């Protein structure tokens, strides 16, 4: 179990909402899984009205990519902070033990890189996020978080120990954004990242987000960018919120099996309408589609979903099943 | 299990906080249970100071009535939108599968009605609410939600599979209201429903309710309108919140058995002081009264309960039991 | 089980964050455990900038002391309200049955005392707080709450019934404070408790705390006042929030076994990154330290922790373990 004498393997990370290829149950024994992530500070457009955010990301996306390993593996991360950035960064992995989650061993100034190794000895979906001393909330709310999924080597199980399997996995990061507004009643635009700080902390202190989005922007997962699946497929929906609570719900569907605290050694709950993801954590739900059509996947504080942005869509192909639901009488004049 | 060849039965719905008569465990096999609900848009008085709300309700009450069926039954709902209303409505049942919870098949303009059938294949208390495309939050926060309770055909069970039974069931809907205030520091009064929209969405976006009430108004379940029970009775308290989290607690009592996510195939938790109902869901608690006296049942954010309105009372008859609690020394001068 | 014929014993309460000596599993049968608490109304400094609060406390601290008994014991509390106070007080124990948690039997004006006895028949960590008719929220948010821990007579157990034991127990109370600000943008200072009321209720109604602190002040458990432990020790962290939700997390660690609803007859959850304490309740987590260094224990709404005050530290002695985490490459220039 010395880590230095185990096999090493390299994973190529992909952008949300996809998750990189991986095996659910594995026969292999423990390995050292190597990942690389580059920090990118950039100004991004977060709504359809042209509102901008001075953002900070892991690999250029919000959320950062999901990293997948099995319980007992060692995560070996190379964190790269290019010289074109302006701030220092680091990473705090909630799935790791010690040193402020690794934050103490990964302080990197623009133009520096560092490599950390930690044992992933606890299964579940865990948040990771940047956490620079004295500036923690700002880097997290500007976009620096993602998920680490540690699968049990034997794959997911139901409460009676029966095997659960998914066909497809999607990762949704939910971000509460605090964009300052000026007297016009218009959101401010900033020339540089550093210039947005002072105003942004004042909005943060009110505890009221201006926008709450899935994966980086209002409408990121709606319409043309909907998630896709087919009747009969089992999807795993990973949902992370590194700062604020959320309450995910699939309209027209359910959470067949849900780990809302996100830790796979505990028995999941079944048949949930709406589940709860505590700020600072990631959770996961399984659902097998039974009806075709468009579904909405959203935070069920409906002001947060429809007014502030926390809603996405899943487009499902297949044949309607009239036993589950059937219009007996279409809308028509009442009888007189 | 074709639904069209099953027996059909009609249920007469009653107003909250009562729940219509039903059997807990049943010997009968699956049926098609027919319900009818009429939408009523009306201006209502929501506090003791004369504040009004331009409300929207299912059957004239907030919340709408609780509908009860057994797992495996088919719900057959006729939704009626009279010509005296002004808006279009529909219904989204969280206990249903497909078509945005039924919302896609029940779009009814004033003067129209529609009938939907869906299989209630998952046990638990589920929210239902109106959800018209582009106006979802407004119809929900104006009062359109209630609960569907799907009991397991064998009745409720504890974690070891031992039977649980209740003598009486009560249904509480908890509503976060967003009533606009003008410069006077007085709540606005609107001539029509449509006129309240613009101002109401501005209050909604602040995420801060002006009032949070049980069943339609401050004091709906207090004093003279308290709930009632007797020492030795087991009550089932159903609590729904279609938009915002809440944390119910009975002062002087406990949740003997609680399904806070509301789904009866999962084991309940025992001895809770305070439980958590996620916005967009309904949950249920069982309690057997052991002491007489007045109890308060409230959201335990005590500002939300005592300042904003989310508190009610339960008046219990019976004999005091000095073993459970006893005043040893009444209040008196300290000794000098 | 008559209480008057059982043995009586007196406990000497200590200030948070310590907890008074007690046995986990006990051979003794039920007893009447006598406690005394004195109310102290005082002006306290709650931050490092000199902000004051007109506070109200049980025994001069926030939170009040933790009282520990075993399931089946009888709690016998003498509540003392000295003549130097200005307000009436009482106590509501969530672990008690009847009479509004005991509040009805303990109304004490300045210069009076009362003694209440109640049977602690349900195991778990329970909140207790003051609750005077018509002034409930104000006494609770000004500081009057603490925890009652009722241990199972056989000690704590894991989900398979295997014994769990802790070496050390710490109690953290988390307080959402509502301190009024005047036009200067400076917090108001009040000559008397009664004078702070009117302004304080106006801030309360916005639902936005000015400060959220652990044990009475920003920095109460940081730096020099950190909690302490050693690698190999198992700590029990009791966390109470009598009014508002919170989401505790240990940076660099986990919740090995957590009862987030706080009731020990239910199976705990394992490997949590972040857990959830519902406003109006207390919960408990166990953790065995595996790495030395400084840990932060905080509410993982990172604005509430770092901007508003809800963060503390745990300083752990011992030897680093390179298998769990190891810096492979310290921060250095990227390669060119
Ligand atoms: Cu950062
Ligand atoms: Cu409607
Ligand atoms: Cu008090």
């Amino acid at each position: 179990q010395d880590a230095d004498k185990l096999p090493h393997t390299k994973v190529t990370l992909v952008a949300p909402p996809q998750v990189h290829p991986h095996e659910q149950a594995t026969k292999s024994g423990p390995k050292v899984v190597e990942f690389t992530m580059t920090i990118e500070e950039k100004k991004m457009v977060i709504d359809d009205k042209g509102t901008t955010l001075q953002a900070m990301t892991f690999n250029g996306s919000m959320p950062g990519p999901t990293l997948v390993v099995h319980e007992g593996d060692y995560v070996q991360l190379t964190l790269v902070n290019p010289a074109t950035n302006a701030m220092p960064h680091n990473v705090d992995f909630h799935g790791a033990t010690g040193a402020l989650g690794g934050a103490k061993l990964t302080n990197v100034n623009p133009g520096e890189q560092a490599t950390l190794r930690f044992k992933a000895d606890r299964s579940g979906t865990f948040v990771y996020h940047c956490a620079p001393e004295g500036m923690v909330p700002w880097h997290v709310v500007s976009g620096m978080s993602g998920t680490l999924m540690v699968l049990p080597r034997d794959g997911l199980k139901d409460p009676q120990g029966k095997p659960l399997h998914y066909d497809r996995a999607y990762t949704i990061g939910e971000f509460d954004l605090y964009i300052p507004k000026g007297p016009d009643g218009k959101y401010k635009d900033y020339a540089t990242l550093a210039e947005s700080y002072g105003d942004t902390v004042q909005v943060m202190r009110t505890l009221t987000p201006s926008h709450i989005v899935f994966n980086g922007k209002v409408g990121a997962l709606t319409g043309a960018n909907a998630l896709t699946a087919k009747v009969g497929e089992t999807v795993l929906l990973i949902h992370s919120q590194a700062n604020r609570d959320t309450r995910p719900h699939l309209i027209g569907g359910h959470g067949d099996w849900v780990w809302e605290t996100g830790k796979f050694a505990n028995p999941p709950q079944r048949d949930l309408e709406t589940w709860f993801i505590r700020g600072g954590s990631a959770g996961a739900a399984l659902y097998t589609f039974k009806q075709p059509g468009v579904y909405a996947y959203l935070n069920h504080n409906l002001i947060e979903a429809f007014e502030l942005g926390a809603a996405g869509h899943i487009k499902v192909e297949g044949k309607w099943n009239d036993d589950l639901m059937k219009q007996i009488k279409a809308p028509a004049p009442i009888p007189r």
